[PDB]
């Protein structure tokens, strides 16, 4: 999970994740939380999704 979230932050621009009212940065980590925990959980085939 941590490397999937350090991942999926250097992709996305500072400008957008940064530059906009300030609890937009807590929803991208959100996001980005939610999307490593789910494409980690596609390792555990039947027992996952």
């Amino acid at each position: 999970v941590k490397a999937n979230m350090l991942r999926t932050f250097s992709s996305i621009p500072v400008s957008r994740i940064c530059k906009s009212p300030n609890e937009r940065a807590r929803l991208y980590f959100l996001l980005a939380w939610f999307h490593a925990i789910i494409q980690e959980r596609l390792r555990y085939a039947p027992l996952g999704w």
